């Protein structure tokens, strides 16, 4: 415990915007800003450039661009000591996308101050429902007993479950919905909604909506969780 | 135009009866199911008492149910409350089942988390007698073991009492909800504020637009209105 502490441990971000935006990187300076102040993990969800239910044409083309800019953050990531890692279904995906994944995880796993994880192919539904196949599995093979399973077992089948939970959601873009992301994770994170559109967004208010995760800890407290 | 939720779902939360006016409305907006969470380990003697006004409150309540034709249903973990409560929650279901122009659920002992780790331990006890192969384990076949699966998904969900979370409630069947949220202390809620909840839902259904499932949900009811 701490009076003066209240940094939120685990970030998500849910960015959205840009399809309303009428007119340099934006997710880049949040990314850095939240390794410097010592944010523990941050995890991001691009609502348009991960919708894959779309023409292939356009779906080939988001993957090209994902894989590009995975290519670029590498480096990025290890000059600023952050672990870049992926979550979602990756059973549909083509091969050198799932390599080129590995591959990031594995050049930036080292000396690591924080984890940042994109959702690729990602769904809150989805990961629950692979949590509950791991878990059946596992019955299957006789190393859980069925009539055991809870609500503390069940959390270590869900994604992210090795990192803290979800303190502070962010969506941009005047939505106010969390749209399939995070849904266990997310269960009693703070929720911080603002109309400004992805590409208008600044660290100045990301550290104003880390300000207001700090006055609503101090009104309503820290969860059970 | 304008857009009315198929399911509300409340977070009753407050740091005369408040509810009945909003269920009133719900039934007279065509609201399809209205679904409440009374948000707050307490001496037994203040776990007896809350468990005796909810006894109370379901039997003053069934009359209304079949006033306005509206079926009552509890959602939550049932294994540890008094038997007389267990008793009283089947008996109120089954007095109204045949209700069917809404739905008000009565979540007690209820957490969204416990919700899935339930249904998951459904299944597996499923695959542990054979009955399923643990590889068929998707979203759409794990979806029918969640609590209200038969209900629309959550379209909207109000938590009063000032607090930005959804402090695991709905956290399956709201996945795609809208979020409203409002510094009003839950006594103090009223249905002049239920009505402007409403209003900016419509509102921000026709900015960012109806989720999927409530896209289908209004071909099938066109189809079948008919």
């Amino acid at each position: 415990d701490s009076e003066e502490y209240h940094l939120p441990q685990h970030v998500a971000i849910i960015m959205d915007g840009n399809n309303r935006f009428a007119k340099k990187n934006v997710l880049d300076p949040i990314v850095e800003h939240c390794v410097k102040t010592g944010v523990r993990a941050l995890t991001v969800f691009a609502f348009s450039s991960e919708n894959w239910n779309r023409p292939q044409y356009e779906v080939d083309l988001l993957m090209k661009l994902l894989e590009e800019t995975i290519h670029e953050q590498i480096p990025r990531m290890k000059k600023f000591n952050i672990a870049l890692r992926f979550i979602g279904d990756r059973s549909r995906l083509p091969s050198h996308l799932v390599a080129l994944m590995e591959d990031a995880e594995q050049q930036t796993a080292h000396h690591e101050a924080m984890t940042l994880t994109i959702a690729v192919s990602y769904g809150g539904m989805w990961d629950i429902a692979n949590a509950a196949k791991q878990v059946a599995q596992a019955v299957s093979r006789g190393e859980i007993d069925a009539d055991q399973i809870n609500v503390d077992l069940f959390a270590k089948y869900v994604s992210l479950n090795d990192l803290p939970a979800v303190d502070l959601l962010i969506r941009t873009g005047g939505d106010f919905r969390i749209s399939n992301f995070l849904l266990w994770q997310a269960a009693y994170a703070e929720l911080y909604f603002t109309d400004t559109l992805w590409p208008e967004f600044t660290v100045e208010e990301f550290d104003h909506a880390l300000n207001v995760f700090s006055g609503r800890e101090r009104r309503f407290g820290k969860t059970s969780e």
